[PDB]
């Protein structure tokens, strides 16, 4: 094992890299942000907050995704507690990484999972689809990165430098385009 989460990101990284406008072209990374938030029945510590990146296709399957999810386990875990994992990522989770974060859900009964996705990854394939599906049916919330997302992101993942949050030109646009869409696939 070698990955531990990076803190935040960076202004132009974070601009970069969730730019949900049809660049579906250069963007040849994935950037995983997450919280983490662990209740005892009175709702106490722990939080955790950061980064996981990773390449499209070299190497693939160390993917940010199970960066993440190795991670989790070891380094995180606790015995009777309740979990609330939240995923910002750049990409949509490929159909192998879908499938095995379905086998860490039922492995770890007491955890819960919401992703939020600014752009749809490789979605005219089957199987691409069919992994986001698969989740929608395993009980996790795949969601479109919406205007207070990509706020809350800025406000929590990137080294902002007390600057506020300025969306790109139709991102809003995009959104719905990219909810419609996701909306018709997990029907
Ligand atoms: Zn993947």
């Amino acid at each position: 094992q070698i990955r531990n989460p990076m803190k935040a990101m960076y202004p132009g990284t974070f601009y970069f890299q969730f730019k949900n406008l049809w660049e579906a072209n250069d963007r040849n990374e994935t950037w995983l942000c997450f919280t983490v938030e662990g209740i005892k029945r009175r709702s106490v510590v722990s939080w955790k907050t950061g980064v996981f990146r990773n390449q499209v296709d070299s190497e693939t399957h160390c993917h940010a995704e199970r960066c993440f999810l190795s991670w989790f386990c070891d380094d995180i875990l606790s015995p009777n507690t309740k979990y609330q994992v939240t995923w910002y990522t750049s990409w949509s989770p490929c159909p192998d990484c879908a499938g095995e974060v379905a086998e860490f859900l039922a492995r770890h009964s007491n955890v819960n999972l919401t992703i939020f996705t600014a752009r749809l990854y490789y979605f005219q394939y089957p199987c691409y689809q069919e992994g986001l599906r698969s989740l929608s049916q395993e009980g996790v919330a795949v969601e479109i990165m919406d205007y207070e997302d990509f706020k809350y992101c800025w406000e929590n993942f990137v080294y902002n430098d007390n600057e506020p949050f300025k969306p790109w030109k139709g991102l809003k646009t995009n959104f719905r385009l990219l909810k419609r869409r996701l909306r018709e696939s997990l029907q």
